[PDB]
């Protein structure tokens, strides 16, 4: 579902 990489 959610994958965030900053």
């Amino acid at each position: 579902k959610l994958v965030f990489f900053a």
